[PDB]
């Protein structure tokens, strides 16, 4: 039941998640390697993704973490990239979408770093790159990236360079302890407190 509405570029909304997209590249300590040489984005094309009961089991479960954390659901937009995508806007997150071998445990990822999410869109480490030229930089190919709504509850700070949250807390965010550019990562363990919003087209573009 899932249906993808188009944003038109003039519409404030595909501005305010491009401009999202656009000032969160960031240089990654693999030079390029999973996710590509880039400075920027041509974004193609930003839809609304619209699934009536994914949207009904997202509130659900916000309500309840909220309810478990002073009325405070914690929630943020943030990217995911996976070679999911397609199976996640018409099923929602779950357990078959979890990264097992993640650093914070078999769970759901998401960055605040566009140019992060950006590594995993051909698999973890890129895979092979896209299907078509088997190039994780390729400047050709069309991406998809997710902007979610995501709710954090109570999360567990990690200091740093399914499985079940810690006891206590809602999901876990890695903060960033070495490289003083990188923005936050965060996991959540239940599929339900992540819902797809925005499915962003695009191409990595070569610097000039
Ligand atoms: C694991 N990966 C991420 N890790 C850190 C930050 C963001 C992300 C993200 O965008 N995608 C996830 C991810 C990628 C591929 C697969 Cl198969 C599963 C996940 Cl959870
Ligand atoms: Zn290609």
């Amino acid at each position: 039941g899932t249906i993808l509405i188009d944003l038109s570029p003039d519409d404030k909304e595909f501005q305010s998640v491009e401009e999202e997209m656009q000032s969160t590249v960031r240089e990654h300590r693999d030079g390029g390697h999973a996710g590509g040489i880039f400075n920027r984005y041509n974004i193609l094309k930003i839809q609304k993704v619209c699934n009536k009961k994914l949207w009904e089991r997202y509130t659900h479960r916000r309500k309840e973490v909220s309810e478990e954390n002073h009325n405070h659901a914690n929630e943020r937009m943030l990217f995911h990239g996976s070679p999911f995508v397609n199976a996640i806007i018409h099923k929602g997150f779950d357990e078959r979408h979890a990264y097992i071998g993640g650093m914070f445990g078999a769970g759901i990822y998401f960055a605040e770093n566009s140019s992060k999410s950006n590594q995993y869109v051909y698999g973890i480490g890129g895979g092979t790159g896209c299907p078509v030229h088997k190039d994780r930089s390729c400047y050709i190919c069309h991406r998809q990236l997710l902007f979610c709504r995501v709710t954090l509850g109570k999360s567990f700070l990690q200091f740093s360079a399914m499985a079940h949250s810690p006891p206590g807390h809602h999901s876990v965010t890695g903060r960033p302890s070495v490289n003083g550019l990188a923005l936050a990562e965060y996991v959540i363990y239940r599929g339900e407190q992540a819902y797809p919003e925005y499915l962003i087209t695009y191409q990595i573009m070569r610097p000039e």
